[PDB]
């Protein structure tokens, strides 16, 4: 049981780290995509407005 | 001069009528264009946001 406790602790730690890294990468991709979609296309909307 | 007076009155009248009609046409066109340009295109921005 003592050996299992620290292993479960490390498991939770690495799970949290993986979650954080995943969220960070997804955020980077979403930001780049929104910027590139707002700067390049959707221009007739500007002249219409 | 009395004949010129009513002429200038009718001149201002037809001028303001033409101006109103032009503004109305331009407004209708701009509204239709904005609606048709927002409803159809600019959809990738929605998924980006």
């Amino acid at each position: 049981n003592f050996e299992r406790e620290r292993l479960k602790g490390a498991c939770d730690s690495t799970a949290t780290a993986y979650r954080k890294a995943h969220h960070h990468l997804l955020s980077l991709y979403a930001e780049h995509e929104l910027e590139h979609a707002l700067n390049e296309t959707c221009e007739a909307l500007v002249r219409a407005m």
